């Protein structure tokens, strides 16, 4: 058995957290328990009209398979005649992009801690044969205890039809049109650069100009960029996808976690550690 299927009437919906093209995330409090959930609401007619059923289905199926603290949890689903509802963890401290903008460049201790949690999360995800394909600060949420919770899985791939946010797109996605774990590792390199520098590495006036810089590996490190972090970024932002730290061709997550930038990191229990304030 499982809990009774929930329904709209079981909740007091509150504010809209955000709105997308095919869905809206609304904060809702379950009446019988007082628990707060971030409920993603999708209109069936619109999903069907735009051929998004594979994506919506993928979002639900991938999230159902995840069971790790660094990922948003899918607690339940239900639907009425017009909409689909996905009950998700409500990450109280919002997204990492907000935090980066709020504080600007992170010092080395904060960069290390959050980079380690993302690496640890990717190790888990890739270990299950799942690629995110749209990893960016906006999709990395912060829970009440300031640990990360990664979300946005509709565009994930379970091991060449989707391309994520321009600034985090890998060269292989612009040249060969194919999805690999290497693309998430490239995104990781961009994110580490962004935490240290305050902005992503490839920036320009429009998407075409950004893609142009990406394929030519046209970016540079600002002064004072932590040396070990720069070395790590240089080993992730590599045009040849098979040579990025973390790839099976480079012998996996072991060598990545062993990079000097992570020397003081205890990988086994990051989630029990107190995030640096
Ligand atoms: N602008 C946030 C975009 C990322 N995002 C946040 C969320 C989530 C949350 C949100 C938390 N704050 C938000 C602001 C805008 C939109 C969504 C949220 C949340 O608490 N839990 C989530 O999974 C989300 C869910 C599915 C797909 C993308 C999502």
């Amino acid at each position: 058995p499982q809990p009774r299927k929930k329904r709209p009437e079981d909740f007091k919906f509150g504010k809209i957290l955000g709105e997308g093209s095919f869905s809206t995330v609304v904060l809702a409090r379950e009446l019988a328990t007082s628990r707060e959930y971030a409920i993603k609401i999708l209109e069936k007619r619109h999903i069907i009209k735009e051929n998004k059923v594979p994506y919506v289905t993928r979002e639900r199926d991938v999230m159902s398979r995840l069971d790790h603290p660094f990922f948003v949890k899918l607690y339940f689903t239900f639907q009425d005649d017009e909409k689909l509802y996905f009950g998700l963890s409500y990450a109280k401290n919002g997204e990492l992009l907000k935090y980066i903008r709020k504080i600007g460049s992170f010092d080395e201790t904060c960069t290390r801690f959050y980079t380690a949690e993302i690496v640890s999360a990717l190790e888990y995800l890739h270990g299950k044969g799942i690629i995110h394909r749209d990893l960016k600060p906006e999709n990395i949420l912060l829970n009440e205890d300031m640990h990360i919770q990664i979300t946005d899985f509709g565009t994930a791939k379970v091991l060449n039809s989707f391309v994520g946010t321009a600034q985090y797109v890998s060269p292989e996605l612009l040249t060969e049109k194919s999805a690999c774990k290497s693309s998430d590792l490239w995104a990781l390199g961009c994110i580490i650069y962004q935490l240290v520098a305050g902005l992503p590495p490839f920036r320009a006036g429009n998407e075409y100009l950004i893609f142009q810089k990406i394929i030519k590996l046209e970016y540079d490190f600002p002064e004072k960029f932590f040396p070990k972090a720069r070395d790590l970024v240089e080993k992730l932002l590599v045009l040849d996808a098979t040579k990025r730290l973390g790839c099976e061709e480079m012998e996996g997550y072991g060598p990545l976690k062993a990079h000097p930038f992570f020397e003081s990191v205890t990988w086994e229990n990051l989630h029990q550690q107190t995030p640096p304030k």
